[PDB]
């Protein structure tokens, strides 16, 4: 036993993303998410299902908790996707009142549910658990505030285990006017308590779906969240399937986090379609990953890479993987202090994602985060300097001084990234 991970889904976005993640994980392991059973013995592959899946005599179950302060997003999702026997009731921690898009309400109200969450974790977690993934949006109130509280709680309650966040930033025009407050408060908390924060935003995700997958229409978030699930699944594939070069969660974090504060990561994946996977080279896929068209955070350009992790999945020519390294280092901009021989961390897994020939996933620690975060800060200041929308933060235990303290620590992180940029 070992390497087990527990996934916490928080708020509407966090749980809706959970559907796509768990659908992907079950598909990769030949598990029928509706029967809880292997689809067949003959197509059962040599693998390590226990990373994300709990095998019981009756079948397989997600090592997950489904957490929200209001019940509708989760209940409607479970009904629509027919997930009742997989997202089972004993894995849900739901209240009734909602956070009303205020981080502070999410944080305060979430405290009441922490005892039940810790008891559920300690009831079923193996002692060799390697860590936790928290899936949440930052612009609402529950994912942001309760998600922040959970990050703090787990890091305090389980020292020595990894806490990783998969976190959705607001879109280029925010669709929650309070999102700058919720985002600054969340990123301040994750800077204090997370080990690694992998970021996404819907402007980038919509651009990828319309321009790389050419979907005619996006009617449900499941036709966006699949990209987040793909990143989550591919970066953990070498924990779950054979391959020449495997890597675990903190191995990836250690290679990425050059200074303690630089833990905010931009992900990308290539190719997005099966047809492209059959007509591309390792070099072509890596170049796509390093191109802003494939970044899952909306960026103005390539930025400067401090450190990166590349996962090669599937039908990979190892000599191409290694020989293109000088080309990556020459063609992609890296931060001034990065030695020509450094800044790359490789995993190589023999398992391709569903029906693809091969796939590359990139996690980049990139100075361009400063531009992304500065835009959040500019939005924050436009509200805070006018004292707009602060009342319900103050009423729920976040004083105006506290908001300012979170802003100023956020700015300090931004300046660290900008300084590395040169
Ligand atoms: N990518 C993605 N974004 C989502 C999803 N659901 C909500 N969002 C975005 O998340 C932000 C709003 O956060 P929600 O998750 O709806 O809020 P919540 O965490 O449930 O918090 P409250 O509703 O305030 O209690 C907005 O920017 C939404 O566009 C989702 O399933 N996928
Ligand atoms: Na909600
Ligand atoms: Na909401």
């Amino acid at each position: 036993p070992g390497r087990e991970i527990l996934v916490l889904h928080v708020g509407q976005g966090g749980n809706q993303i959970g559907y796509n993640f768990w659908k992907t994980i079950c598909e990769e392991h030949n598990i029928d998410i509706r029967s809880n059973q292997r689809k067949s013995v003959e197509e059962d592959k040599v693998d390590y299902k226990s990373v994300f899946l709990v095998e019981a005599p009756d079948g397989f179950h997600p090592r997950a908790l489904f957490i929200d302060l209001e019940p509708l997003a989760v209940e409607f999702l479970v009904k629509e996707m027919k997930l009742g026997s997989f997202f089972s009731e004993d894995l849900m921690v739901l209240s009734y009142s909602g956070a009303h898009n205020v981080w502070s309400i999410g944080y305060q109200t979430g405290k009441k549910l922490i005892p039940v969450i810790l008891e559920k974790i300690r009831d079923t977690m193996p002692e060799t658990l390697q860590g936790f993934l928290i899936i949440h949006t930052l612009g609402g109130g529950t994912g942001s505030g309760f998600g922040s509280l959970l990050t703090e709680t787990l890091k305090k309650e389980f020292p020595g285990k990894g806490v990783l966040n998969f976190s959705v930033l607001p879109s280029e025009v925010n669709d929650v006017t309070l999102a700058p407050y919720n985002t600054v408060l969340s990123l301040n908390h994750l800077s204090r308590f997370s080990d690694l924060v992998v970021l996404f935003d819907n402007t980038a995700l919509i651009r990828i779906v319309k321009d790389q997958l050419n979907y005619p229409v996006i009617k449900q978030f499941s036709d966006l969240n699949f990209l987040i699930g793909r990143v989550m699944a591919s970066i953990t594939a070498s924990l779950r399937f054979p391959g020449p070069l495997n890597m675990d969660l903190m191995e990836m974090a250690h290679n990425l986090v050059a200074l303690p504060e630089t833990k905010f990561i931009i992900p990308s994946v290539a190719p997005l379609t099966k047809e492209e996977s059959e007509m591309s080279t390792e070099l072509d896929l890596v170049e796509r990953c390093f191109d802003p068209t494939h970044y899952m955070v909306n960026c103005s350009g390539q930025g400067k890479t401090i450190s990166s992790v590349l996962m090669f999945r599937g039908n990979i020519a190892i000599e191409n993987a290694f020989s293109i390294m000088t080309d990556i280092k020459s063609n992609v901009a890296f931060a001034p202090g990065v030695h020509p021989d450094l800044g790359l961390k490789y995993g190589i897994c023999e398992s391709a994602p569903v029906d693809f020939d091969k796939e590359v996933t990139l996690l980049s620690n990139n100075t361009i985060i400063s531009e992304v975060f500065n835009r959040v800060l500019e939005r924050f200041d436009s509200l805070f300097n006018r004292d707009w929308y602060t009342s319900d933060y103050v009423n729920a235990g976040t004083s105006k001084s506290n908001l300012k303290e979170a802003r100023d620590n956020f700015d300090r992180i931004i300046k660290i990234y900008k300084e590395i940029e040169g």
